[PDB]
């Protein structure tokens, strides 16, 4: 297995996928890692587990039919990859705590929001839908964009949304498009 968790990229109290190579902290991992379970399959293996089981699953998608989508476990099980896709990127550290406003020139969000905020939603299984959660995802990076304005310290939001973006397309196999 790795030596470091496969999310942070820090050594530390790591627990081993025994399906994969991986590693993970116990928080890092999105679900946290199950107490017992003897092996254990980390969420990078039971994603490509429901692909594997279900071929089609990869053809082309519209996304206005992706987030119509109840919260069923496979749909939960997707969501909580596609955040922990964002957090394995080191510029998610900007968005995870809850954020302040106070910047001459501008004002905070009507309705402020967080990648940690979003986890813990996702965990007490506030979301019905596909789209409760991406609503909430496209929240962050459009705060940030409109109270940051024209600093360039914007573009961390922008970066970060991309890599969100594309991992939604992959995860749920959004139809490509120019
Ligand atoms: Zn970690
Ligand atoms: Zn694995
Ligand atoms: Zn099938």
């Amino acid at each position: 297995n790795s030596n470091i968790c496969e999310v942070c990229n820090k050594w530390g109290r790591l627990f081993c996928c025994d399906t994969c190579p991986r590693s993970f902290h116990e928080h890092c991992h999105i679900p946290s890692v199950e107490a017992n379970k003897n092996p254990w399959s980390c969420i990078f293996c039971r994603i490509k587990t429901i692909q594997e089981r279900c071929p089609e699953s990869q053809s082309g998608h519209q996304e206005s039919e992706v987030l119509m989508r109840q919260m069923l476990p496979e749909e939960q099980l997707k969501c909580e990859f596609l955040l922990l896709k964002v957090y394995c990127d080191s510029k998610s550290c900007f968005f995870a705590s809850e954020p302040y406003y106070n910047r001459e020139g501008s004002q905070g969000p009507q309705k402020p929001m967080w990648l940690n905020k979003v986890k813990t939603s996702l965990n007490e299984q506030m979301y019905t839908r596909v789209e409760g959660f991406v609503q909430d995802m496209r929240l962050i990076f459009h705060n940030h964009k409109e109270f940051y304005r024209e600093d360039k310290f914007t573009r961390l939001g922008i970066q970060v949304q991309d890599i969100f973006e594309k991992n939604f397309r992959n995860i749920f196999a959004i139809q490509e498009t120019s």
